[PDB]
């Protein structure tokens, strides 16, 4: 897997930012996109942009042709067993909203529960929390344990007959953990629950099997991917997708419609409301061929390569604190003693880096870290030891700064 | 306003389909975007893609940036008072959906109407069955006259005292008819009812002034406009956006995020939940400049000419039947006597010509038409008058082809 051929790929990053080469290291908040994905969006618009599922024509053809191999591609990508399972959506956000109001609108009922995690995602919470709301519901989280991951006895423990959903991420957007979505799965129908996995974090960097993790539900964002923004997936299990409801109403979704009542159509536009987002699926198809092409299992090495080196060097410098387990996704989630992680992230990007600082739409995570902020660096397939090393060095620069800042106080 | 200047600008436009000039006429179903939109896409992910509301570094500033100029743009465009009244969404039928979900969830008692009208897009027809559906409010139709268009004092005996919604299309994308939304408009608050225009048809072509029409709400695709697919707008009253709740939770669109209680943002990320559009929404904004240095009354009095031109040459064919007003939008939704419409837009395609066949998601439309299907050709601003010549010759060339078969029969 040779890095300097895919970095000649991306060509956002042979720039420089305020005097200093770019170090894009905010890779979980989106990734950057190969010439490929670039292309095929041009291919579409100069060549065969038109609408699908309606004019009979020939550039309605390619579209519709492109369009549904786009999802075929990603029925391919996450071992799915039919393209009816695979379902377009706005985004990883999107998708779990669209689990949470068809199941609250329909499949909740007072005493039953819905239990999530410490971890999740504001996008993983805040659905569930309005579902269970409106449903009357009780919602429950999964303790953590004090290395950020998740112990298969509390779940079993937090997971009683009543649940109907379990709603957890397979990789943490801040601790790095990969969480035992498998076994998680398994204890939920033994309780009689669906599992939701918010796949966000894990569908750029690692192989997805749903038939493996028997996952109910799996939620990815085409942009975190190396894909186009405004453009993500739902998966579900076909026979669970037939009994839901659909989220959004309109064109492509129905069969007939009469003056008060119609009918739906057939899976998965069913759940395709209006105009679908055509160039975008595309373009994250496109995404896809091209990460196939290099390698997810080669993806995942060079990502653990990236975090054990960060983990390593980040323990070689004092007054740093790394939050999460040792084996993780390769993120690093971390604040420096006496530096705020907003000032981490200004003196980073004068220095060309690209860090994110904030609660990482993890307010109950950060709580639980007993901090209001943090600072995160993120890498993915163009990244570079080299770029972990200007990090570090940047961050020894940043506190020995500070240092002769706080010293200059007369 | 040099019609081949801005041909040049498409691509697209200069190929060939079955050994055809291509003959583009189905811009009501999509557009095609000229360089400058596309050029923006190109730039967004090779120079400055980043997530926005994020990271605080530069590339993120420079999205930010694009994004929410974009929504400035989008202000202006449409004439809104403020940002906070201009939500970017999935497209025109995600924005009917988001009012008729924050309608039903919380404001539709029984015994209140909601009145649409039966040329209506299914994308605002659907959401008002299931709203009325799930409150026990009451559906209303206003009725058509045998032009298509749409009658002050029908509206005025259909709207009643205990109506909280008309919901109504701009633009009809059948029936070319330009409905009296300003007039409704106010006959709505007479009765103390709010607005919906789907202006998803009208703002492509003409220029949109929510203050002159006292529209509560306004919706639209930018795949309609020269924009990219997957984005459209939602405009509401921000006195109505701000006690409407959230469609969609998750990142993005919290303050206070707690284990079972959170609080919302400000006007307009309340209603922008998980990482937005952002390269859509830049190219949005590319689309909006590209129209305006274009002119939009220059676009309308070119699609006026273009009407008028397709009406008279129409008329011109015997045994083909148009259907909708004289005074129109410039589409022409018709049927040849004794020739299947898909069969005409098949023969239109092997001409290299492409119109849409079929119900164009308006079934109640086609069973008030007495038909139940139709041929439908869409022009804009890059379609010329050779293209409709082009058009009636092949549509008379259908004709004689069909009768010289219809001969042939022993
Ligand atoms: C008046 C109107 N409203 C709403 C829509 C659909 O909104 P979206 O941008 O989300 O598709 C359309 C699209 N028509 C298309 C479907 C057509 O002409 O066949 C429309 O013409
Ligand atoms: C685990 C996880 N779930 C869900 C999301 C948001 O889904 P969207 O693709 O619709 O944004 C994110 C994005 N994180 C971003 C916000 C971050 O790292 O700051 C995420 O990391």
């Amino acid at each position: 897997m040779n890095i300097t051929d895919i970095r000649e790929q991306f060509p956002i990053l042979h720039q420089q930012v305020n005097g200093h080469d770019l170090v894009y290291l905010d890779s979980a908040a989106t990734s950057q996109k190969p010439r490929a994905v670039i292309e095929t969006l041009d291919k579409y618009y100069n060549q065969y942009n038109s609408n699908v599922h309606r004019g009979v024509h020939t550039l309605g053809t390619r579209a519709t042709d492109g369009y549904e191999g786009a999802r075929e591609k990603v029925r391919k990508f996450i071992n799915a067993k039919s393209m009816a399972e695979i379902i377009f959506t706005k985004g990883t956000t999107t998708s779990l909203n669209m689990v949470a109001l068809s199941y609250a609108r329909a499949n909740l009922k007072p005493g039953d529960e819905v239990v999530i995690t410490y971890m999740e995602h504001h996008a993983n919470i805040i659905p569930w929390q309005q579902a269970v709301k409106a449903t009357g519901a009780t919602l429950k989280y999964i303790p953590l344990q004090e290395d950020g991951t998740i112990s298969l006895e509390d779940v079993r423990e937090t997971v009683t007959s009543n649940t109907k959903i379990v709603a957890v991420s397979h990789v943490s957007n801040v601790l790095g953990t990969v969480n035992p979505i498998k076994e998680m799965a398994k204890i939920a129908h033994d309780n009689g629950a669906v599992i939701v996995v918010d796949g966000a974090q894990s569908t750029p960097h690692m192989k997805i099997d749903v038939q493996d993790l028997d996952c109910d539900f799996f939620a990815l964002s085409s942009h975190k991917m190396c894909g186009p923004t405004g453009v993500g997936v739902l998966y579900g299990k076909k026979a669970l997708l037939e009994n839901m409801e659909p989220a959004e109403f309109g064109g492509e979704m129905i069969d007939f419609v009469g003056l008060y009542e119609s009918t739906w159509k057939e899976l998965p536009w069913k759940f395709e409301a209006g105009t679908p987002i055509i160039a975008g699926a595309i373009g994250l198809g496109a995404a896809i061929d091209f990460l196939e092409e290099i390698g997810l299992d080669e993806i995942s090495r060079h990502e653990h390569k990236l975090a054990a080196y960060a983990l390593e060097r980040f323990r070689q410098l004092d007054g740093v604190t790394v939050y999460g387990p040792e084996e993780r996704a390769g993120l690093v989630t971390f604040n420096l003693d006496d530096v705020h992680p907003h000032d981490v992230a200004t003196v980073l990007d004068a220095e060309g880096i690209a860090v994110r600082a904030g609660h990482h739409c993890a307010q109950p995570l950060m709580k639980w870290l007993d901090v209001t902020a943090t600072a995160r660096a993120s890498f993915y397939l163009y990244n570079t030891e080299e770029e972990i090393d200007k990090l570090v060095e940047a961050l020894q620069k940043t506190k020995e700064y500070f240092t002769n800042v706080f010293v200059d106080l007369e």
